[PDB]
């Protein structure tokens, strides 16, 4: 069943009471809501009538690369009101690759993240600890560290699910197969955890193959992004038995995002997602994926937690 422990033997009472409180919920057939953007959560509380419980932010444009090109981030300030606010936070990092950024017509530095629009090749730079490629991989690890450093500093934990996706291998750290990308996410772990002190982080996973599984040493919950066709609201049962066998049923399990929000309804004791977390734009703000009457439905429903029922 789920560990409660955080794998960190150092984390914060704010993380260890999160995750706590995350296993308890999801073992009584309760799952968090969440939402992606803080726009989009405003929007759900303006339209459905509730501030989501997770609160989906990126540091994307606070990547060193990208602010060669002129990026802004501003997401740690939407962290630290959406924790005044009682709510709880997850980022992700659509990190701008650290070198080969193409900045073309098809392929704009905004688009570094992904595979094609930059010629960074993760396994050649993990290959070398003493190539330049591999001292901005570190460098950009320690950038991110810094935010994190400040979140912690705020005694605000954090659900931190770096390299996602990485199995589909449209993003630099999936191109090059499973080896480079677990290799930089136990160096990250290392870094942050270690030479950073970094206390307040929950570590989530984002692949389902066990042959990109990094070790259970190092990840506290497992997730799936799911983006079934439009309407599609079954519990996504077989993702959820992936995840389990993927730790030998060992870490909670979670979705990272989704395009559908599953039905709670149906997922009580076939699928007890601990949260999920909709995209941005019209996934949420449309009528095709989640129309209103349902999120109204979902939002309201007693095994859904919002931000106003969080209780940690
Ligand atoms: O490539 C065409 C694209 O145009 C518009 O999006 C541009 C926007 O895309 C960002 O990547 C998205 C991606 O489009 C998709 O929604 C999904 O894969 O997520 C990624 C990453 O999302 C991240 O950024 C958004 C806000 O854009 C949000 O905060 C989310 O939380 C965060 O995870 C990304 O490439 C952006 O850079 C890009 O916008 C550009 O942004 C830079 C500054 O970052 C500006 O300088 C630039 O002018 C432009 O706005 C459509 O929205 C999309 O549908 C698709 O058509
Ligand atoms: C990225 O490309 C655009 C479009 O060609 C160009 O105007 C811009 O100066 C480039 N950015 C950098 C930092 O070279
Ligand atoms: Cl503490």
């Amino acid at each position: 069943a789920p560990s409660t422990t955080p794998v960190n033997e150092k984390a914060t009472d704010a993380a260890k009471n999160l995750l706590s409180y995350l296993v308890e919920q999801a073992a009584n057939g309760v799952t968090l809501s969440g939402q992606q953007d803080l726009e989009s959560a405003q929007w759900v509380s303006d339209n459905v009538g509730k501030w989501p419980a997770i609160l989906g932010i990126d540091f994307m444009d606070y990547s060193p690369s990208r602010v060669e090109y002129g990026a802004v981030g501003s997401t740690v300030p939407d962290a630290i009101s959406y924790d005044s606010d009682g709510g709880i936070v997850t980022f992700c990092w659509h990190w701008g690759s650290p070198s080969g950024t193409y900045n073309t017509t098809d392929q704009p530095w905004w688009s570094n993240f992904y595979t094609e629009a930059t010629a960074f090749d993760i396994a050649a730079a993990m290959d070398d600890p003493d190539s330049a490629d591999y001292n901005l991989l570190v460098r950009d690890i320690d950038a991110i560290s810094e935010l994190l450093l400040q979140l912690q500093d705020l005694d605000i934990p954090i659900l931190w699910r770096p390299l996602h996706q990485a199995e589909g291998g449209w993003f630099w750290w999936g191109a090059k197969g499973p080896e480079a990308c677990i290799a930089l996410y136990r160096l990250m772990f290392d870094r942050m955890t270690n030479h950073h002190g970094l206390n307040n982080l929950l570590w989530v996973w984002n692949s389902v193959d066990p042959s990109w599984y990094p070790g259970n040493d190092v990840v506290d919950i497992v997730s799936a992004d799911i983006y079934a066709d439009a309407g599609d609201h079954s519990p996504q049962e077989e993702t959820f038995a992936s995840l389990q066998s993927l730790t030998g049923d060992t870490k909670l399990v979670a979705l990272g995002e989704v395009g559908n929000i599953p039905d709670p309804a149906s997922t009580g004791g076939v699928a007890d997602w601990a949260y999920w977390v909709t995209w941005n734009g019209d996934f949420i703000k449309g009528e095709d994926y989640n129309p209103l009457e349902y999120k109204k439905e979902v939002f309201s429903a007693e095994n859904i937690i919002t931000r106003d029922e969080v209780d940690v």
